[PDB]
This record gives structure tokens, sequence and C-alpha cells, in this order.
């Protein structure tokens, strides 16, 4: 059954609402990306209108063969009326085709629901600046002090600069990158180009990127793996076996492999600075985890709701323990004293 966080009150409306079955008086399933822990249940037998963007509509109907009728995509910063409630869809920075959705209640309530999201300044001038806000259904995955990392843009120059620097010392290396679902496409696109060097890939996943609006991606991956130095590969490939394993597949054309692991946040975050980060190394095979995340920091998430100043959060991510759900309370409430809202 359907969880209360998941129900928008005095709507027919749920947010990432797929795995519970028919969902009493729900007239319209909304999608806030395609990450699997939010689509879980959609396919090709779902019959309910689902509204999402163009780009999550792009994957439903290609990747999980939702039938063409029954996906409504709406365009961005662009006040739309479902089923008679004003909703807005906002970016959320978090992977493509992600976003927020605003909704206008009958009663004049105004309610957020961020979905997943990476806060940023720039959201303060999109169309939230010109109203309030009451109720906010926030991503609260790094909600503890604890949890810093880097900007994207820092780790991606680290990444280009690990990169080049290898390849220039050693022409017969090849870059390795991870991944397992969309997002953090930045890391492997980047890499390419300083290179010079399309993406080599899996049919499967060159299909997933085909339905992201990217531009001008026909000129940047491939299925052609054996004209490509960039490779991708699941992120369950990438240890010192998985690897040893693939470079014997490559025909004698490298005798090096460096390879990322694009984590979230982990625990070498709170020694070590981007800049002096190590791989772990085995004979000719070295692999470096960097923490791009695509989900706010405590601080990122603090400046944000400090500037939205809603009247009530309700958490969305760590809702199952007690002793969570006291601690992003209490932080809620710090927010809260120090801004005087
Ligand atoms: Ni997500």
């Amino acid at each position: 059954t359907c969880p209360f966080y998941k129900k928008i009150p005095g709507t027919g409306f749920t947010v990432d609402a797929f795995q519970y079955g028919v969902v009493e008086g729900c007239t319209a399933y909304f999608l806030t990306h395609f990450h699997s822990d939010h689509y879980a249940g959609l396919s090709k037998h779902f019959t309910f209108p689902v509204y999402c963007s163009e780009i999550t509509g792009n994957l439903l109907k290609n990747k999980l063969h939702v039938q063409e009728q029954y996906i409504h995509p709406l365009p961005l910063d662009t006040e739309c009326i479902v089923n008679g409630v004003k909703v807005v869809l906002l970016d959320a920075n978090h992977c493509p085709g992600a976003v927020m959705i605003l909704f206008y209640l009958p009663n004049g309530t105004v309610i957020l629901h961020t979905g997943d999201f990476r806060a940023d300044p720039s959201m303060e001038r999109s169309l939230l600046a010109d109203q309030k806000v009451h109720m906010l259904y926030l991503d609260t995955t790094y909600c503890s002090p604890e949890y810093t990392f880097p900007s994207q843009q820092e780790v991606i120059r680290f990444a280009i600069n690990t990169a080049f620097e290898a390849v220039t010392l050693n022409p017969h290396a090849l870059v390795v990158c991870g991944t397992y679902s969309i997002g953090k496409e930045k890391v492997f696109l980047a890499i390419a180009d300083v290179l010079g060097s399309k993406v080599g890939m899996s049919q499967e996943k060159y299909k997933t990127l085909q339905c992201l609006n990217i531009p001008e991606i026909n000129s940047l991956i491939t299925t052609d793996m054996c004209s490509s130095l960039v490779h991708l590969l699941p992120m369950m490939q990438i240890n010192f076996k998985g690897l040893q394993s693939h470079l014997k597949k490559c025909g004698g054309k490298y005798n090096q492999i460096l390879a990322f692991r694009p984590t979230g946040w982990t625990h070498s975050n709170k020694f070590t600075r981007i800049a002096d980060v190590i791989p772990q190394t085995k004979g000719n095979i070295s692999i470096y985890g960097i923490p791009y995340s695509e989900h706010s920091s405590y601080l990122e998430m603090k400046r944000f709701v400090q500037w939205l100043k809603p009247q009530k959060i309700i958490p969305t991510v760590n809702v199952g323990t007690w002793k969570s759900r006291s601690t992003m309370e209490k932080y809620f409430r710090e927010w809260k004293l120090e801004a005087g809202y």
C-alpha cells in the first residue's frame, strides 16, 4: 500500500508510486525521473495517465515499452492544467529528465515536491521566486553535516586532467568508466572529449543514451568498441578481476587500464581533498573513486530550505528509522531558528 509521503492532499495525484498496484483515488501518476527505485512497477501493461518530462517519456516508451497513449510529457517552466489543478515542472539538477513539481492546490496551498535534486543557488531565480510554498516534500539523502563533497566542475577537472596525463604518457592505455543507471554522463563525455575519442558501449546503453536529447550525441558515442579508447562498463565490473577480463578481450591493443567509479559520498571525503585523491592499483590496472554527486550536500540543502522558508517539511529519503527521522527533524528546527521563519 502507498505511503503517505507519496500522496498529494486535495488532489487525485501521486508521485513516484508505481509499485503499489492501483492506488485508490489516483487519477494521475507523476514520475519525477527515470531511476529504478522511483519507476518500480511500470511496464507495457500500465493503463493510467503518467505525467513527466519529455526525456523521462522517451525512456518510458523505448526502455519500459509503456504505450504512447498513457504518456503525457510536459514542458518545463510552463504553467499546465492537469485534471483541474495548475502544475509546473522545474529542472531538478539530478539526472537527465529529472524534475521538481509545483502543485497549486484548489484551496490556495502551494506544494513543492523536489523528487531527487542537487540544490543550487540558480533555483532561487526560477518560478519559485514569485510566491510562497506551504509544504516541501524534500530529498533528504545527505541531510547531515558530515556529508561534504566538491562541486561537479572540480570533480570533472580532476578526471579530465588525470585521464589526459595518463594517456599522453602511455598512448596504449585504455580508459574505462562505470555506470548502472542514467546520470553522471559528464564523467565519460568530458574524458572522451579531451582524448579525441568517442565513447564505446553496449547496444543497451547506447539505446538509453539515444533517449536523452543531448546535443550532437551522434558525434560522442558508439557501439563500435574497437574504434574507441574510452569504454563504458557496468559498475559491477569495475574491480581488478572484471577489468583484467575486459583487457583480455581488446586484442592486444592496450597494455594498461585507468578506470573511474563515480560514487556518491564515501567516508574518504571526511579526510581527503579532491586534489589529493589516489587510486587503488594492481599491476597495469588503476581504479579511481571520484565523489561525483547528483544529490544536495548538507550545506546546499540547508541554503535552499532557508531561502524557501517552507511552513512544513516532509522528508522523502531516510524515512525508515526513528534515529534518521529524529536527526532530520532536529536539523530542520535549527535551520528555522537560525533564519527566523
Ligand atoms: Ni535518483
